């Protein structure tokens, strides 16, 4: 019923009204530690040893990505892995090719037969097909794919989080909030990460991604199909952006404003747009504001444009044809908005 507000789940309410310190006391130091632990080298080595024989004359490289690597993971987080077999890094696949699916199918048997791996699930129908498998010596669940784009946006998030740590604290908070609100079926960890990034861009605390991707005599694009996946690694001092120390008061204030902002955002006409990094980016206008490679890509592939006829539009800042919240329904959006409203209220000072 659209005339009634969806009540914030008690599990979320107890954590919000509870101290924000308890939300980080343990979570931030764990997340920081998990950016680099020796277990990941063991996983990398075991994965290469396992898979090389199946692809004998081909280069093979493992790329770690996802929340562990960016610094918002916890001990139960998966480890996301991109296996590059035969220099596919720079090849864009909107949906996986038959050749990609064949390689993933071949990889399945290796994990099945190995004593060191428990095959959990082989997901073939997804946008990004993945093999979910537990590395038994470490106990870490690995999510293995053949698509480089997540690794690319992981390196962007890592730069953002390291340059402006407030961002990372906020993402740890909002990730946990999403879980306690039971919103993860429609809004992913990565979606809410992009929302935090966009919010802070509007506070002049983060640069637009477009500004990091100027193509001139000094800087050339790394391309994955039509997408520019590199970025200038400028100091924030050179960018002219201040770098805050995240304290509990500071985080609490930015979080209240975050939820207040997305509580009142006009999802019918505007999109969350970390590429442009400015306020009030119109759904009606975004496609004309993108780089010429986008226009050329869609002109040749009109079925592959960003999906804008959706309740909630959050555009990936690198894979510009991807609305990462395209699965949010009308009622799921109302639920999100209602939860944001109630959360910002509980974060007010007296
Ligand atoms: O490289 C990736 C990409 C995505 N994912 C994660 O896989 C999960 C499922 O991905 P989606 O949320 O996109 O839903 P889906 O499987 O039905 O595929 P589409 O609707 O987009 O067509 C999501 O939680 C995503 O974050 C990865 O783990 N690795
Ligand atoms: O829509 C999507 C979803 C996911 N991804 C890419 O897949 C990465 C892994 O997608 P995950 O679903 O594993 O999320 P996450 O690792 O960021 O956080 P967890 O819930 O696992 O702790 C994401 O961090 C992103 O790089 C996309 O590129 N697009
Ligand atoms: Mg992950």
């Amino acid at each position: 019923m659209q005339h009634i507000t969806v009540r914030l789940p008690k599990k979320a309410r107890a954590m919000i009204v509870g101290e924000i310190t308890n939300v980080f006391k343990d979570k931030y130091p764990i997340a920081d530690k998990l950016k680099v632990i020796p277990e990941y080298d063991v996983i990398e080595q075991d994965l290469c040893k396992l898979l090389s024989p199946g692809f004998p004359k081909q280069p093979l490289r493992v790329y770690k990505f996802g929340s562990r690597i960016t610094g918002i993971g916890n001990r139960s987080s998966d480890l996301d892995l991109f296996v590059d077999i035969g220099n596919t890094f720079h090849t864009f696949e909107h949906r996986a090719s038959n050749a990609t699916v064949a390689k993933l199918r071949a990889m399945r048997k290796f994990f099945c037969d190995s004593e060191d791996w428990r095959l959990i699930n082989f997901i073939e129908q997804a946008r990004v097909p993945i093999i979910k498998t537990c590395h038994l010596p470490t106990g870490i669940e690995c999510a293995i794919c053949l698509n480089s784009m997540g690794f690319c946006n992981t390196n962007l998030l890592k730069y953002i989080f390291e340059s402006q740590p407030l961002t990372q604290y906020m993402c740890i908070y909002v990730k946990n909030w999403l879980e306690r609100c039971k919103l993860t079926e429609q809004i992913s960890t990565y979606s809410i990460t992009l929302m935090v990034i966009y919010f802070l861009q509007l506070q002049a605390l983060l640069p637009p991604i477009a500004m990091l991707q100027i193509e001139d005599a000094a800087n050339q694009a790394v391309l994955v199909g039509p997408w520019v996946v590199n970025f200038a690694q400028k100091s924030f001092s050179e960018l002219g952006l201040q770098q805050l120390k995240a304290t509990v008061p500071v985080i609490k204030g930015f979080l209240r404003n975050f939820f207040a902002y997305f509580a009142k955002f006009d999802y019918e006409h505007f999109l969350v747009c970390p590429y442009i990094g400015q306020a009030n980016v119109e759904i009606a206008k975004i496609e004309r504001m993108l780089h010429a490679r986008y226009s050329a890509y869609v002109s040749d592939n009109p079925e592959c444009s960003i999906q804008l006829k959706k309740p909630m539009v959050v555009q990936d800042p690198i894979q510009l044809n991807h609305n990462v919240t395209k699965a949010v329904t009308k009622y799921g959006l109302q639920t999100f908005v209602d939860y944001c409203q109630q959360t910002a209220e509980l974060l007010e000072e007296p």
